[PDB]
């Protein structure tokens, strides 16, 4: 996250850090708890991941320093990537992780509500342990930044070489300065409406990070609520 | 219906009583007229029904005592159950009855409008001839009860062993006392908005009837308007 | 267009005139620029069209007199008709034309935004070079008429022999007098909302033109945004 600040412990209890253990353990992406056995994240996080055996999901984390070899984690039983996904910039950048065990909800870890088709937001935040600038490194403390949504027409003007579809949502300041970046991929764009937090977007792509006239692009979660229901069925 | 009152004759002209003639004739479920040849109802009503030949639809009824062997009815040519339906509690609880003859609309019998995707309600009523308590019997006079809708987040808290999906809608009072019950299955949850009645829900399931902190669960009809259009085509 | 007035040059820069060259060149239908290589129009325009080789799309036109044998046009590489389309009156009346070359946007020719599912209008206009009455001829100057939308319930009362679905939108005055007509087929029903023009409808059918109690029927474009995205993908 560029231009953000440190989060308060437990203020984004749906946020997870997804690690890979290959070659050595490191944070790979963000994600969101949406159900007792389910994390919603970005499909592009799984480039080159041939097996879910190398993944670990950590919930209830503020600082990456909390994660040691003796820290509990959730194993991943299955990676479900949208069957129309090819690459972040062409959309469908959404994936589910089915966990091996169920999350026990607590003040530190609980699910975020999915947006309602009926709500198709002025208090939106992007969170993560990603870079603070394009060439940087993973941050210890979960960062947060408040960013305004921009219309799809506005976003399209900023990305003339792309097709900004109704299955994408954009957020950014005209002058830049606050945005998601590498490593924030897969995490939430969370919006508070009528005192309830909604998972409105999934961090997906953008040209650089926090540049002027280059909003962040996110998967528009409401366009996938039918897909999420279909894929999370027994 | 628990905690309801007798309806005025003709005030719910889309409501039908669906009877089975097997082994002897009795009310089986409610339904709603949505087209000249079409009744919308719940799929769970058809457990063990192997043929539409045993069904009779009666329109324009207030009291079951109006139904005698000499009373006119509509035969059922076809039962169309949603192909994803398995059981009420897992959703897709929706079915169409294609009638053998067409309904001639009148002050006693006319169709209810389907909800618009654009309207994704404070004046909602559930109606039927079902039980007044869990272990009871079919009622003579069509009953009505005004019940507030509850959010899907609220409903989910009341049914922790279920998945309350966006394809379901819930309605009930926190203290209970008014609800649908056995025998109301398949009937409408009708909401009046901008002076027009909309078929918002279909009576589907609930734990007990009218219990405290146990809202009634209904099929969210707006999530099926595309299915209804597809299935009612020639 | 019945009861309209001449347009100002460039005030509907998404409007195109689609011509056929067979047997001799003439205006066939209207359409709307929605992308650099894409025109959205009505499927019924292509009755008897066996090849896209006979089509020519002209952009930036006010008067048909501007079109001469030396006027530039866009060739059509492919006609994509909705696979559920059979006839205008039963819906799915939508088609895409993939152009052979891309449109270079200018003050005279630019795309209209598609409606958002979130916007599911009081300033709606229908435009075209069609007839001014049922038995007439193509008009030289692009005509415009402001027409109010009517609800689908109201529209259904006016077309009792048809099924007015949620995939259709109607517009008209109770007393008639302003409407689209033959030759306006395929053109836009454009609505201005929050200072942005949205392509809300595609001119499709109606009984006569501008008759009392016979609104114009249009394809409800918002119900096709997923189809448009699917079909315009590489
Ligand atoms: N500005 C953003 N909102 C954003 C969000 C996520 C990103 C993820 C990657 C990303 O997935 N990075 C990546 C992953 C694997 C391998 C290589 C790069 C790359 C980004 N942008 C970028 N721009 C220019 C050059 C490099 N990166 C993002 C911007
Ligand atoms: N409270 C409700 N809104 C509701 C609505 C419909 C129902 C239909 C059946 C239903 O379909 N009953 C049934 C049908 C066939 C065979 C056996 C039972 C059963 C219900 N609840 C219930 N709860 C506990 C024990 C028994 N029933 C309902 C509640
Ligand atoms: N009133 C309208 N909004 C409307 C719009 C488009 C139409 C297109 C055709 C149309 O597609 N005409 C056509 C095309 C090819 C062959 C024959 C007729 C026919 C119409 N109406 C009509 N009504 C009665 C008798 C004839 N036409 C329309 C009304």
């Amino acid at each position: 996250i560029v231009g953000g600040t440190a989060s308060v412990r437990g203020e984004w209890p749906w946020q997870v850090t997804l690690h890979t253990t290959s070659p050595t353990q490191r944070h790979l992406c963000g994600g969101s708890i949406i159900g007792n056995q389910w994390i919603l994240t970005a499909a592009h996080c799984f480039y080159g991941v041939e097996s879910p055996k190398i993944l670990r999901v950590y919930s209830g984390i503020l600082n990456q320093a909390e994660i040691a070899e003796d820290t509990s984690f959730f194993g991943v039983q299955e990676i479900i990537i949208h069957d129309q996904y090819k690459m972040a910039e062409s959309g469908y950048d959404i994936a589910l992780l089915k966990l091996e065990t169920t999350v026990n909800y607590a003040d530190s870890q609980r699910p975020i509500s999915l947006p309602s088709k009926g709500d198709r937001y002025t208090d939106c935040w992007v969170t993560g342990w990603g870079y603070r600038k394009l060439r940087d490194k993973i941050q210890n403390t979960l960062q947060k930044a408040k960013i305004p949504l921009v219309t799809n027409e506005e976003c399209q003007k900023r990305y003339r070489g792309h097709k900004i579809t109704h299955k994408m949502i954009c957020a950014g300041y005209r002058e830049g300065g606050k945005d998601a970046c590498k490593g924030d991929s897969g995490g939430p764009l969370s919006c508070k409406h009528n005192e309830v937090w909604h998972l409105v977007g999934i961090t997906s792509w953008g040209e650089g990070c926090a540049q002027r006239e280059r909003p962040g692009v996110y998967t528009n979660v409401v366009e996938y609520v039918d897909w999420i229901l279909e894929k999370t069925q027994a």
